[PDB]
């Protein structure tokens, strides 16, 4: 039926064919060996029937690779670049090229994920290290993780510290926080049942003892520098805690939080030479007081010692996490902003801490000029003492200069007194400043006032502590010296630009360089998030294609950007749900159904947004307890908000009547809560909009190619069903209602759409694959997965499959027996197979003992192969120590990793060879030898000896 | 101003590239027992020849303004779509080759792989290069990438002579105008006569035909059976040589099974951008019976130490740096990292998928032409690939005036018909537009329906190419991105870069390659313009080399600046060919002796030969200098006849010469002109000008002094500054005009493009604008410290084989390995295989002095990694030491063992006398977690040229 034209003149290129690894040779190869005619057999054999889509996905027609870029160019083009000096969080600045292009455009930086395999992981994890060194030397506090989303959940999650630690049900917030960061705490507070008080320092009473904790801001969103010293030892001697929302580069010449006891700080890094991003992403910082450390959010590196007894880098105290602790973790969080934290870092590292007094210097004397131009000009300043931000009354019309400031593309904040807020930055020079004075009228010229020219330097508040004093800090000033270090901890660090990385729940696919080209366009990267929106129509444009897009793949009606983490997206999710139930006079229903299979993110997200969780049992097949769900549901149905299912569930499989579970809910009373980050298993052959759910969250991180990042940035985008749509999440600075019917849950996110910059990744993605190339992926994603488990199954069992013996995209490979018969557990298995080249899957998760393997589509069949004959080799290795034909304390497995000090060392005194330790198959080659840099990590000594800062050089 | 005080500058770029900072650079002076820079400055430069004034430049750009600086220039080019052809044509660039190496540090900062151990991935790739043009040619071997087209063409004809010695050679008119130019021009200075001629006009049977040259398809889209004419040509003694297309032999019978001699071309529209000229890798094949007169680089298969099957450059007594005036070629810096990328795309594509994008050209073309016939214009050649030539039946104008309208560029020929050549990037959309544009009242649709399905054109034809190619595994096995991305990364890892540490070679300038200033050369405002468009479209080009042209000048003392020449050796012979132009003009073409100091690097005799002079050596006193009474000698025998001197100043030896202004006088006096070869500027830039003591000409390497990465072995770039009575002589282009006057009387055409290869130039514009006239002054002076530091550490334990009148050296030394031949049976190689060990690219090895090593830092690496290499030296020196006093064997120790490949030390097999750790791990600073493996033991140099093999291995 094609026209003659697409005979002669076919598609220049499909991307589908770069994306997906196996082609028709492999794939057909892959069926032979599963014993299946067709790829169409497989599908029907796996995902039940009745769920399947009816008819094909209706997408666009796909767009060649080589007309992506073009395309989006058309929609970026749209966007127009003031100069923003709007402030509220988000700083313009001069993000040092070298790291750009050396980091964050290297596929050897951005492919990998969390550093769960430490010894194949050591560079980014001293890059963490690094980051949250910086952190604790600036704001002067003990601890610091390894990021948090956004500085408005760092805030919350400053709050639900406090309640975690003592209890009390009531949270004072400074008004003069930033606005967005105020809604995303209250959003936090309402659900969590802590009520939160908007009050002045004057006006805050802690003299009840009934104060969690206080949260305000240095400099606060006016500009303003003040002495919290009082406020902070009022809360001290009623027992609440002090939190302190502030900024990195203020407090390069500021005195700060640590110094006036502080017992949390938080902020976003974004301005240490990171893009504004139109929202993000960035990193936020978090750092506490030794005390609180046991209940710190999110990950943190910590110092332990290898096999040998070197001094080694491992993520510490680990049960704080969802993934241990689900709903008793101290967050839901799990993916986070590594890699925006590891730019922060090199920032800092490049400049160190005279090229980051030297900046913060500049901008406060920028600022201190423009002060003193504007007051020769008539105009009044609310705050004297500020650091980059100031707070104007003008003399004359605002509206006149606004329209001035319209005439040279400029962005100010317009407070609802009538007044101006000016944010200056890194990036402002004199030719801006003689613009601004022009804005105000001024007709002295910037040199001219510097001439008759104070502040922090000044005053009280002069920073007189060092920061970045470790060598670190001050090695690395030459280009060519940032290089070799960004080189050296990359090349540490395993990688997709090495081989495939299976981890099971990662989907580790391919990120693509067109996808990934135009997240560093300026139209995307440098926007403030708070614009205008006829500055941001590009944007405009962009989401609505995502979100039509979206909606299609999933069966929802709606698409809210603004959760920046499928677990933010869990719980945007269930909040919205309860707003809807609340509205509709159900708001007595607090119960979240959770089956045990469940992401650990579900349960610790229901905590978050205040829900009580009954787990569902789970029955020997891996599925839903049929018998127990009905239970759960007879005894919690007058209470029932909600279930949370994710399908294909993390034990790899298909629950067969998924529709039945979801009827059953709905029949008493509650709603249906869909993880849709297993949708690589779902694209273009089923949707769980039609199956009954009303809500999913997609993993963009996973299923939609944006780039692990060594454990962040995600996105984690809510479809709703329409009756869903009016609670979705809304933003105090730029609305996102859609009807006069809104009645939104509150804010999840700092930012509006969240981390706008890295959406035309997803975008990308989607228009060049089309509606055959994304049921393709998903098709070979099953492919794959059943290939390997049909190749290992006779090896190792296989723990879980569906109703015909299928798996989804992923498989349990259960190695407990090994224990009895070998005295090997997964983590020598996990060890083992960095010596032969790979990261281990995922392990000993979901259940312990046991590892979870996901090839994902983009990998041929040559790699799984190579991945399923080194499992083998393995395999043999554990029946060499069974039979008695090897010792069981020194063996391979055990003394996994092979370090190249270990094997080059002049000294060997093991029962194998040389070559069994680190070349034990024939592609395991001298010339693509990927080498664990350190022996086993100690994951005892870490957590015993807990240091959280880089040691002495 | 109370301004700059309370605001000073956001940054200084110099304090990036500038590796020592004040604690590091007064600690080397306390090493030098030396004051200050100036002092230094002073006890080394002569006096006499520096500065008067400091150099006019504009106030330093601070490296966060550097891009919108930039971007104020670039966005005043329009990116029309260009289908003018002519050599050039519109590709697809994957952008996964374009991030993943073009734009990968680890591909583009190293140099050529003179050292094969720690450069195995570069020579892989090069060899997948030579594959492809093999395979898709139809010819024997091939080299690792010439300059450009026309320079190709240019070298085939050098060939032709070189293989038969007659002095006439015919010339096709139908090749592109810019190829002939380039070839006339090459011809015209080396004495052979060209004669323009189509096929049947052709005569051969004078047997005094050295060869022809002809185009297949030819400039005007013509593919044409060019058997019987190789038939004739060999006949009568004649060689064949076939300018073509790799894109068009993916479905054309290609040169070699048409008996052609020489094939040659750009390799551009293999996933390379347009560039507004370059850089392009060109390539060039030939018959196995010629492959010993082969000019440039040639990898080949060889064995290492074990008798592992592995890869080294091959037959490299053909190169300049060896036979100098008798080499095959002036080439050094070539196209490396292009011919990689081109490598790369025909990997990605496999020949499946290049024959995908070439049906599919061919497809749109015909599609085209038939649209045209239908609207009543005349193609004037009904067998062609992706290229035709019309004549409208409506006005041009009418068709230029929609052509306009759309945004589209064709070719506009002298007798007022148009060419139009498609490419890969044609859409349907394109297709439609170009109907409209010749008023066709019809769709790219309607067109293909009328047309059936049918075959017509090559498919159709005697020409449908039936041989396969690129049957090799490794351009069928990475068609995946993943699989891409990952055999580049294997490759990159192979090789030992800038990345990594130093690489310290003498001659070659590695200094900083900022990420600031690579940034632009990938932005479509400077990638994605045909060079030879209107150049109304090209303002943002034409201001870009105003302004560097300016800054040149300034740094060099010269009046005007050319940027044809597209590498150094070019530059030479632009710059002697310019001098003898000059020299013609004026009534005294009779001169043609050029003396050459033997200190002169080699690409400088082997251009005067290029240029036809006679070349005169002159000696070099036993300090390293110009020998002051062989040059009066020599100046005094050849005082009728003398043209040029070629002067390196400072000169290989790596010292200043007390009297060069004297030299100059004395050349001047006697009627010759001074050629001053600007490869060393590193030693001058902000202290003293070439052009301020007596030099008429020079050309810079952009690629050495400013900052245009190594690339593997090429891009560079070669521009000459020339003193005003030589600039009416400079290069001109038959496409696009570079004169200035009515007085304009240019030597000829050097490069393919006029410009060369443009898209490069903003490195070295964005390094000057930075650095300023300050920064540029402290790079070379911190070039001279870390130069004198390093000498100043190793001169007890080596000799430092020249010093300048008050022992000081420029920005580079030797060092004299020589003694340790007699003492320890060592040679200079075994030093530089012992230095991989310790983590270390060896310094130039065995050049200019054989036996010796020739050690240049550049001012972009700082104290510490100066320190590393000096204490390696240092404990290298002690291991020689235990050779000459008897306490280890002499035959088996880590030197004479080096380099220690990953394999070597961790196998099972260890009877060495010395420890693994003294292997692999011979300082502190070598850790495990930063070893950077040599992928191989020692190269077998001699096996390889005994068994040549320069294509994939099964
Ligand atoms: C099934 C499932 N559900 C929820 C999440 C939560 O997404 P975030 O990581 O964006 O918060 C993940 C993340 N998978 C990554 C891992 O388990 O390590 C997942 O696999
Ligand atoms: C002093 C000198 N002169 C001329 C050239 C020739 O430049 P091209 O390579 O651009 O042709 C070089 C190249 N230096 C590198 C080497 O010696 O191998 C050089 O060092």
């Amino acid at each position: 039926a094609s026209r003659l034209l697409e005979r002669l003149l076919p598609r220049h290129d499909d991307f589908a064919r770069r994306h997906i690894g196996p082609g028709d040779k492999d794939q057909r190869e892959m069926l032979q060996t599963l014993g299946l005619a067709s790829i169409d057999e497989l599908i029907e054999k796996t995902v039940p029937a009745n769920i399947r889509l009816k008819r094909p996905l209706k997408m666009e027609d796909p767009v060649c690779e080589n007309e992506i870029l073009a395309t989006l160019h058309a929609i970026s083009s749209k966007n127009q670049i003031w100069r923003s000096y709007i402030g509220m969080g988000y700083y313009n600045c001069s993000v040092p090229q070298t790291i750009l292009r050396n980091l964050l455009e290297n596929s050897g930086w951005i492919t990998q994920y969390t550093p769960y395999q430490p010894e194949v992981s050591q560079g980014r994890l001293e890059s963490l290290l690094n980051y949250q060194t910086m952190v604790c030397d600036i704001t002067g506090l003990d601890m610091a993780n390894a990021s948090l989303l956004d500085e408005g959940t760092a805030a919350a999650e400053a709050l639900q510290l406090c309640y975690r630690h003592n209890k009390r049900r009531k949270f004072l917030v400074d008004p003069r926080c930033h606005p967005q960061t105020i809604a995303v705490v209250q959003t936090r507070a309402k659900y969590t049942g802590v009520l939160t008080e908007l009050k002045l320092p004057c006006e805050m009473d802690f003299s009840g003892k009934d104060v969690s904790g206080v949260l305000f801001q240095y400099p606060d969103t006016e500009g303003k520098v003040e002495d919290f010293t009082e406020l902070v030892e009022r809360a001290h001697q009623s027992g609440s805690l002090a939190c302190c929302a502030t900024d990195l580069l203020a407090l390069c010449i500021l005195r700060p939080p640590g110094e006036f006891g502080v017992d949390i700080a938080l902020g976003s890094s974004q301005r240490f030479g990171v893009p504004l991003g139109y929202g993000g992403p960035h990193a936020a910082f978090f750092a506490v007081r030794e005390s609180l450390v046991r209940m710190m959010p999110g990950r943190m590196v910590g110092v332990t010692r290898d096999a040998t007894g070197k001094e080694v880098y491992r993520l510490a105290l680990q049960t704080r996490e969802q993934h241990i602790r689900r709903d008793k973790a101290t967050s839901n969080i799990c993916t986070a902003q590594a890699l925006l934290a590891n730019m922060a870092a090199m920032f800092a590292i490049y400049h160190g801490s005279h090229g980051l007094e030297h900046i913060a210097r500049r901008v406060h004397n920028a600022t201190l000029i423009l002060s003193e131009g504007l007051k020769r000009a008539g105009h009044q300043l609310q705050h004297d003492l500020f650091f980059d931000t100031l707070k104007i009354q003008c003399g004359c019309s605002v509206k006149e200069v606004l329209g001035r400031a319209a005439q040279r593309q400029i962005n100010f904040r317009l407070f609802e007194d009538g007044t101006l807020g000016i944010s200056l930055d890194e990036t402002v020079n004199e030719k801006d400043l003689d613009d601004l004075l022009w804005i105000f009228g001024c007709e002295s010229s910037a040199e001219l006032v510097a001439e008759s020219m104070r502040g922090i330097p000044g005053s009280v508040f002069k920073r007189t502590s060092p920061f970045l004093t470790h060598q670190v800090f001050n090695s690395y000033h030459s280009e060519t010296n940032i290089v070799r270090y960004m080189k050296k901890l990359e090349n540490k660090d395993i990688s997709l630009v090495h081989s495939m990385i299976p981890l099971g729940s990662c989907t580790m696919k391919l990120n693509s360089s067109s996808e990934l080209a135009p997240i560093t366009w300026k139209e995307f990267a440098n926007i403030h998030p708070f614009v205008p929106l006829d500055q941001a129509q590009g944007y405009q444009q962009l989401f609505r294609e995502l979100e039509k897009d979206l909606c299609e793949l999933t069966g929802y009606d709606q698409v809210c950007f603004q959760p920046n983490s499928g677990a933010q997206g869990e719980y945007a999710g269930l909040a919205t749900i309860r707003a809807y139930l609340n509205q509709k006079g159900e708001g007595h229903r607090t119960v979240c159904l959770i089956p045990k299979s469940a992401h650990g993110t579900n349960p610790a997200s229901a905590h978050m947004a205040g829900m009580k969780i009954q787990p569902v049992e789970v029955d020997k097949y891996g599925n839903i307890d049929a018998v127990h769900l009905k239970a759960m549901v007879d005894k919690h149905k007058e209470n029932l908000a909600a279930i949370m299912i994710t399908y294909p569930s993390t034990n790899g499989v298909f629950e067969e009547n998924i529709s039945d579970v979801c009827d059953l809910i709905h029949q008493h009373g509650g709603q249906v809560y869909l993880d849709g980050a297993n949708m690589n298993a779902q694209v273009g052959i089923c949707r769980p909009g039609d199956f009954g759910s009303d809500v999913s969250h997609l993993n963009l991180h996973k299923t939609f190619c944006i780039p692990h990042g060594g454990g962040g940035p995600g996105m984690g985008p809510i479809g709703v069903k329409k009756h869903l749509a009016p609670f979705l999440p809304n933003h105090p600075v730029i609305s996102l209602k859609r009807n006069e019917d809104a009645c939104p849950v509150g804010t999840v996110s700092a930012a509006p759409w969240g981390s706008s910059s890295i959406l035309p990744i997803s975008w990308a993605y989607i228009k060049m694959m089309g509606g055959k190339g994304l049921k393709q992926a998903t098709e070979t994603a099953i492919l794959n997965a059943n290939y390997m488990a049909k190749r290992l199954e006779t090896h190792y069992r296989i723990l879980f499959r569906g109703a015909r013996g299928y798996v989804g995209h992923e498989f349990i490979l259960d190695t407990r027996p090994f224990k009895k018969s070998a005295n090997i557990e997964a983590v020598d298995v996990a060890k083992r197979l960095q010596d032969y080249g790979f990261h281990a899957p995922t392990m000993s998760w979901p259940v312990a003992g046991t590892l979870m393997v996901e090839p994902t589509e983009s990998e041929d069949k040559a790699e799984l192969d190579r991945f399923c004959d080194a499992m083998i080799s393995i395999r043999q290795e554990i029946a060499d120590i069974e039979e008695g034909r090897i010792d069981p304390r020194v063996n391979p497995l055990k003394m996994s990793p092979h370090s190249l000090t270990c094997v080059t060392s002049s000294h060997w005194d093991r029962p194998y060879s040389r070559e069994v330790a680190a070349f034990p198959l024939p592609f395991v080659k001298p010339e693509n030898k990927f080498w664990p840099t350190i022996a086993r990590i100690d994951d005892i000594y870490g957590d015993q000896h807990l240091v959280c800062t880089c040691p002495p050089m």
